[PDB]
């Protein structure tokens, strides 16, 4: 009468299982928003200093927005790139001044970097038609920095959130951390849309951002510990491409409304009607049985059988674990480093956490220039995602879960080191290098992702990825730094490091242990032993 074998009874994967399935798939697109960073909300479009004069002129003679920009504005490269052009402002007077469109600027000072440079005031004229956070807050030149302050805050309410949410979710359980999470998320978001200052926004996408991870992983290890065991691969790898999904979603709604206030409240108020959908899928039985709850268990157990319609056994009155467990089998942090074989697994799944993330981190970084349009591109960069799906949800089962993340760290390795030592110029076959090593990459994250949830135990599973997990936000932080520093050194040195890196990860990943079609643990004594 163990949880496996009358699951199995039931069914492992029957019109319940779907079900929820697909209610919890409606919640993974919910943290594409979330996870995708400023890159919707923080777009930067061309800016130059407003100017009260030249609107008085814009009238008077026929204008185009090509010939203003050229001899209405300071011209570029002079002491810098586009410093002067983007916020500097000549201040001479357009007003009362009638020097025919023909020469309005050019007889005065028969020069142009001579001129006089006042200050950029008059706030900012942007180009885009839209409204984002940086033209909110006119956070573009002497305020410039504040965009990366603002990245760097959420990045590290992550990496907080991945420390700290996972107890949480794991004392308490896995439905009210993903309620609680999700509410906290959902309330969070409609309010950011109506913060009045450029404190109150970060406050609010910090709590959002501590509350997101918790709210995801609490609903892929539901789903995980509901489905069967030899159906894991299908519904991992099915929740991985519902946050595709989302995410591409995402891409094209951001396209449809730029406003960046609306964008997120339309994105947030949704989350209420999930919220409102937390009725149907109960606690993860796992859980419950490990906890001392049999009475609940079994209820829940003739709810499933129930919803499938097929009958379920009798054998259900002595439901427990497979040995008479303790009374009680709190989570703790100081039990996940108290085995060896433990340790040696968190401390590989922590490494290869942040390989994946410095390895993504270096790849997207060494691109090529990009497109015109950015919708566009990230629609692309979505894109490529699914083949990685696809890819993986047809080789888990017949190779292992093992030796494809070890090829494809190695596979991604070996792209960053073609990118390095082959011409780099630009050529059509770079594009396609790109995208064969962001494959490789993504491959990775999900196989990682769905081993370490099927490594640690049922009780201590939410608090173990959420620490290994931490490991990649932490890396995605730093790398940046890194990369900068390192360029200085020498012209390629951090594609060598890249490289190495890749290899290093790829060799450690064989000593992980192989979870092809083996009944999850539920008792850090039995997770000890899984190899042997
Ligand atoms: C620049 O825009 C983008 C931003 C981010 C990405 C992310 C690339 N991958 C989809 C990352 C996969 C990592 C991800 C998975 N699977 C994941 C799973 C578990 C995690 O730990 C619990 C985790 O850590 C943050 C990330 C998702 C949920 C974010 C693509 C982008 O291109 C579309
Ligand atoms: C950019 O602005 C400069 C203004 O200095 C333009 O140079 C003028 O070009 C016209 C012909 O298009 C000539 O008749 C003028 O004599 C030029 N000015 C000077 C001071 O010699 C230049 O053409 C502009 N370029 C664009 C693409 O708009």
């Amino acid at each position: 009468p163990t949880v496996d074998d009358v699951l199995e009874q039931v069914g492992e994967f029957g019109w319940f299982q779907k079900q929820a399935f697909l209610t919890l798939c409606l919640l993974s697109a919910a943290f594409a928003p979330i996870y995708v960073g400023i890159v919707f909300l923080g777009f930067t479009p061309d800016h130059r200093c407003r100017s009260p004069g030249v609107a008085e002129l814009s009238q008077r003679c026929g204008w185009s927005l090509a010939e203003e920009l050229n001899y209405t504005v300071p011209g570029l490269g002079a002491a810098g790139e586009a410093f002067p052009r983007q916020c500097r402002r000549y201040e001479v007077d357009w007003n009362q001044s009638a020097l025919s469109c023909v020469d309005p600027l050019a007889s005065l000072a028969a020069n142009r970097s001579h001129l006089p440079l006042g200050p950029c005031q008059h706030g900012w004229v942007y180009d885009t038609p839209g409204s984002s956070i940086v033209t909110e807050f006119n956070l573009v030149c002497a305020d410039s920095w504040k965009v990366d302050l603002f990245q760097s805050c959420v990045n590290v309410g992550f990496f907080l959130g991945s420390l700290g949410v996972g107890y949480i979710a794991d004392r308490f359980g896995r439905k009210l951390c993903l309620l609680a999470t999700t509410l906290i998320s959902a309330v969070s978001g409609v309010l950011m849309a109506v913060a009045p200052d450029y404190t109150s926004m970060l406050l609010f996408r910090l709590l959002q951002g501590l509350v997101s991870k918790g709210s995801w992983m609490s609903g892929y290890t539901l789903i995980t510990e509901f489905v069967g065991s030899g159906y894991r691969r299908t519904v991992a790898i099915l929740y991985q491409m519902a946050f595709t999904v989302g995410l591409v979603l995402l891409s094209g709604v951001a396209y449809a409304i730029p406003h960046w206030r609306w964008l997120q409240l339309a994105v947030s108020l949704p989350t209420f009607l999930f919220l409102l959908y937390y009725w149907c899928v109960p606690e993860s039985p796992r859980w419950l049985l490990s906890q001392k709850r049999n009475t609940q268990a079994i209820k829940i157990m003739d709810h499933i059988a129930q919803k499938n319609g097929k009958l379920p056994p009798a054998d259900l009155k002595m439901l427990s674990l497979k040995e008479d467990s303790t009374e009680k089998l709190s989570p703790s942090f100081a039990d996940l480093f108290r085995t060896p074989q433990l340790r040696k697994h968190t401390f590989i799944l922590m490494y290869l956490w942040f390989t994946s993330s410095v390895l993504y981190q270096g790849l997207i970084m060494h691109m090529g220039a990009t497109g015109g349009n950015l919708y566009l591109d990230f629609f692309y960069s979505a894109l490529v995602e699914f083949p990685a799906a696809f890819i993986i949800l047809v080789t888990i089962d017949r190779v292992g879960r093992i030796y494809p993340l070890a090829v494809s760290n190695l596979v991604a390795g070996a792209a960053c080191l073609i990118m390095i030592f082959i011409s780099q110029d630009l050529h059509w076959l770079n594009i396609t290098v790109a995208c064969v090593g962001r494959m490789g990459i993504t491959i990775v994250f999900q196989m990682v992702c769905l081993v370490n949830a099927e490594l640690y135990p049922t009780f201590i599973r939410n608090l173990g990825v959420m620490v290994c997990s931490s490991l990649c936000d932490l890396g995605g932080i730093i790398t940046p730094f890194l990369v900068f520093r390192l360029m200085e050194v020498w012209q390629g040195l951090p594609l060598i490091l890249f490289t190495v890196v890749g290899l290093v990860a790829g060799g450690m990943t064989l000593l992980l242990p192989e979870t092809k079609g083996v009944a999850l643990p539920e008792t850090i004594e039995d997770a000890e032993n899984l190899g042997r």
